[PDB]
């Protein structure tokens, strides 16, 4: 896209605010929304079928923005974004393994393990590169994935490529953001592993990511969209019998927006 | 919001004030264990789900007296910077007062002291605190002495707009059911930080030299409605493990210093 | 203080350096300096009764400066202002020692090394005109304290949280227990302190060393602490971590602590 | 070293590569393990050491061929490729949220809870210059019997479980010069900035951060990145993420592949 | 001490060395376990405690010819440097003779090098300056050490009397031995310590990290005779046989350090 000016003047800026609710694997107004199902491991490669409601997925969303029509486009400037609901980790009181699970005492476990949290603000849908750890799982119906993918989707394929284009079905152990492209999309993610690691969470509302690219330039809505993607895994919960399912929280988004000129 | 207009310069148009709150991880003032939950207990499952008063912790909450004011115009109190301590780390330095023993088979070495979550968040508002009501297991039955939403339904396990509230009395908002709503509190600037596990090692840092900016983008502080100045908190800084494995939070008090200004407002 | 003009040029800085030795509990001079006694523990919060040497206190010194004023009636006066300082741990290099009569890696199979100085760390000092001002607050109020410790007799229940009535200030070396005493954030206008704990018993300590970073003393005004009666008060505490014998006792660990301060002349009313 | 003039600027002045290099943890690519090593196998002693090939990692490189600048390389000044800037980011750290593929778990004397997921040592380390990596021999333990396949100094000294100036190399090929026996030489690679991150453990947790908005500056203390002499762009790498442990307790690296993006301007030279 | 004049500012004028220190751990050179200490041994009391020679790691050090050099004297500044830690690359070995993570089942990688970091390099115109300070004031330490005889219950804190030199490479004890900060005016130094025994190993390395040697007054090291002195010691963990016998590994460390010719005097 060819940018002209920012074009100033009166309703010349906006501003939206947004959620994206986890879609960690179990259904939405059921008794574990927020949650995954149990974790079923296979016995090798070959005979691996993760079951449906058992992994997380990437949540998204397109924000509608004012209808507008040398054009003019929204140019996204500036964004705050925030996990809620980080206050529910000092429950140690609900169904958990204890610290002393012999002995029947102690508080609960809490949250822990695995913490992945990521989100991305473009003006087109997240494009994705397809990459797993093993090419042999075979992904439930209700998944979005390329089927029969081959060794080379165990590391990077550029065949293997796809768009974020529908909420709660694209797994995130099967698809990551794709630095080969999203020129029209800033992504951020941060991985720490394990399944004993405590999580590690903050929450401000005095924080502000710039999202201008080193030409002053930032995310440009194409059809009046605004697309917000995220996965906010928080780690496991454990229970007393030691059955373990993900547990996620919802993110937060502030999106400024000035109006552009483009050709 | 509110049109903002000047800074008011002159004579005692600033002034600074200073406040503690008090943890109320559960036991009540005045007796032995203030300053930690009672003894937590653990349900089966979701369904049977009755975390006892005292058994978990509650934010901290106090107006603030500013001195009184008073047109198209009037004066309001404008917090432009803080200073904030949690108090008392020193005492995490104990190893000796009754605690399950590093090795406790043999009846040896010190006590293993407060090890596990750390939840640290302070709130510095012109109003109380706009909370957003989300909680582990929206099947918990709190008691009748906390201030939650009934009957919250299964969608409290994550964001649900309609479950608001504002953080109005101390000691009583379970902080595993309350939170900062991001969707509003633009008049106070809240800060939070956990970190989980239940033998994980604490972290705490103090000193009289750093400052906190409270000022927004456009340089307005949070501005005092009714002359008040509203601070919030909660320092969970983890669990204390008797002889017999049993757990309870313990917290510490917060220290404040606000530097308000007078500000010219419709 | 009403303060006014400083000092520049050559005769208008000068530079201290001290040391403040760890009061982890046993006496100096005798085998264990350096380390509390074997840590005990209390069966209950109402019997307990910390035997001294058994827990670390406070160091601090009253450091005297040059004396400046030939004349004390004068109108005006200079006083040294603490403007920047350095300070390190000492001794960082001893943690290196895993041979010396400690319980091994792999003790059931009397194997591997020993498992060196782990557990809590505790970090602070303080660089004042005036003794560090303290708030009382304990873990347990109804721990007695022995005779040899300055704290808040019967100090009450509030004394586990934070009470207003129940301050102090850090007025001898040693005496002062780190477990009961902290620095008050409502007072301390004429010091500056830093700390920082890490918990857990197992945790490794995590320590710095170099002579090449300053601390600026000077606060939002541009004004260091001022000097009271040419007196500099330093303080800190530096709880290393825990020795484990091979019969599981368990004693307190601690460095002492090199400071360099750097004081110019202050006109003050 | 090069006698460096003056930079161009404008339009024309400016190109960008993108780039990956996949891992060379072991097992052969278009195979069913590909990212992974072999199972690996531990000795007795340092005398019989003798790692079998694919059970430990090699570095990655690649040489990328930039455009031809000059139509007279007799001139007496000419133009060079100088890389100013680059974005790099490890691709695929979304895999890691698996923990049903076939994973020791958690509890696995009750068969129950998630897998363990890759747990352990993470070795991370880029190299973009205009000329080969170039590399010191160190291992270990020098008496270690590397296999024909791989690139290693033979019958190293015991000085090699040190530094010894003699045992210079140059990453000249991918997936043979193995990690554990080369790393970069300060001592050269003048032309070239490297970057690492040693993480030990066997159960430490990875940690991994993926964004499209970080840039890093190749520029000297004089405002010279590396110059690309044949015009080719030199990438080098290694991301070894943990490992992969299976219910019979064998364990294998996982490695993951890497993004560069660099951004090259012409410099004038001669 | 020494009146700096200016900076000749010439041809000439700037020189620059690159050294490396090999690491000290205990083992002799030339030999199969150089890097290492042998396995370390433990006293069943401080009153009985003798670590035998090879068992514990000493400083590194060496002294740089600077090319050769009246009411004024010329002397060579040191004014930046870089310093890598070499070799960490060899610590993805898990292959060679180590305690497996399943040791039960004869399974696993080696557990690799686990437990302390220590990290300190010193850069200055003369010998580091050292204050003693020991664990255990009554360890007999062996006839090849250089350290205090009969140092006295002080010298497991700081006294004022215990000073030294490190005027030599592989005999000043690490344990027994830290850089003096009542002294080095003519030194830059640098430390970082990680504790425990099985602590996750971290190290960094880079070409593009630059450190400025100069003080408050924009002076660097002043070289005495035409000598830069570098001292180091570089412990990166534990290695664990299979019989759980444990020695130091070390690492070996680079400089690269800019000096100027300084007026003096």
């Amino acid at each position: 896209i060819e940018v002209l000016a920012v074009r100033t003047g009166p309703d010349s800026i906006t501003e939206i605010e947004a959620y994206l609710n986890p879609r960690m694997g179990q259904p939405q107004n059921e008794d574990f929304y927020g949650f995954s199902d149990n974790v079923t491991v296979s016995d090798d490669f070959g005979s691996d079928a993760p079951p449906w409601k058992q992994f997380p997925c990437y949540s998204t969303a397109r924000i509608s923005l004012p209808m507008l029509n040398t054009i003019l486009m929204w140019e996204a400037i500036s964004c705050r974004t925030e996990v809620m609901g980080v206050n529910m980790l000092t429950n140690v009181h609900s169904a958990q393994k204890r610290v002393y699970e012999n002995d029947r005492e102690g508080t609960g476990i809490g949250v822990e393990g695995m913490g992945y949290h990521m989100f991305a603000i473009g003006g087109e849908p997240l494009e994705l590169q397809f990459m797993v750890f093993n090419h042999r799982a075979t992904y439930p119906a209700e998944a979005t994935v390329i089927k029969n993918p081959g060794a080379s989707s165990q590391v990077f394929d550029p065949n293997l490529k796809g768009t974020l284009t529908a909420d709660g079905v694209f797994p995130v152990e099967a698809w990551g953001p794709d630095p080969f492209k999203n020129e029209n999309t800033r992504y951020f993610g941060q991985y720490t592993g394990g399944t004993q690691t405590p999580p590690v969470l903050t929450f401000t509302n005095t924080q502000t990511t710039i999202l201008l690219d080193e030409n002053g330039v930032g995310p440009l809505c194409k059809g009046d969209g605004l697309f917000l993607s995220c996965a906010d895994i928080v780690g496991f919960f454990t229970q007393h019998n030691k059955k373990m399912s993900f547990r996620g929280l919802p993110r937060y988004f502030r999106v400024t927006l000035r109006k552009r000129v483009v050709k």
